């Protein structure tokens, strides 16, 4: 139905670039916005694999570790029209109170270029736990490929040099090393005069 599962639902995530304006009169751009404040369509993971890594954390390999109900798909159009703040903004709730490991791995040509592991203890909020990694600063190499991206003169070479750009993500419980979620991301720039915008896919694989 979202991205999440019964044991736990990402409320909101966002990478953004504040100005140093800001200060001044608050503005923030989102590159891109997921907020979850009808069932999902499906993607065979099979068509995605050489997109990611091989060997350990791997999504093959993942896969089979599981859950397979686990494992999601965000296409982002990514919003391009914008020495700030560059940042990133993960919430998560759950019945369960956990340790949760939240791993980022952007892929180049499904190469590992670029890893972040974070951990975050759960704290109490209304009849739920949360898990806030709020206003994480974005990589270096992130916010240099942004810079470039930019600066391309045509819509359908940002398009063709995205072609070979993906993140991996995954949450594990610290304590048993469960998956609990596992999201892979894919990209194209949204047009000029439109904002950021997702679609959320289940990743299935045939028992068959
Ligand atoms: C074309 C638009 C790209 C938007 C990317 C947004 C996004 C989405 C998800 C995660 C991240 N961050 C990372 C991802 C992987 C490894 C990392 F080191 C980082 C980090 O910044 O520390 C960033």
């Amino acid at each position: 139905r979202g991205l999440g599962t019964a044991r736990l639902q990402l409320v909101e995530f966002s990478a953004f670039v504040e100005p140093p304006d800001a200060v001044d009169s608050y503005q923030r751009h989102l590159f891109v916005h997921i907020s979850q404040h009808p069932p999902l369509e499906s993607v065979d993971v099979r068509q995605i694999y050489d997109k990611f890594p091989e060997k350990k954390g791997g999504l093959r390999e993942l896969y089979d570790r599981g859950p397979p109900h686990a494992f999601f798909l965000v296409k982002f159009w990514a919003d391009l029209n914008w020495g700030g703040f560059y940042g990133v903004s993960s919430q998560y709730e759950s019945l369960e109170h956990m340790t949760l490991t939240c791993s980022s791995k952007v892929c180049s040509f499904g190469k590992q270029v670029v890893e972040k592991v974070e951990t975050e203890r759960a704290q109490l909020e209304d009849g739920r736990f949360v898990y806030r990694l709020l206003r994480s600063p974005m990589c270096e190499y992130l916010v240099n490929f942004l810079h470039k991206l930019r600066q391309l003169p045509e819509r359908y070479m940002m398009n063709s040099v995205l072609e070979n750009f993906t993140i991996l993500q995954v949450v594990t419980n610290r304590d048993t090393q469960e998956l609990l979620l596992c999201t892979a991301y894919v990209f194209e720039v949204s047009t000029s005069e439109r904002g950021a915008q997702h679609h959320i896919y289940r990743l299935v694989r045939d028992v068959e």
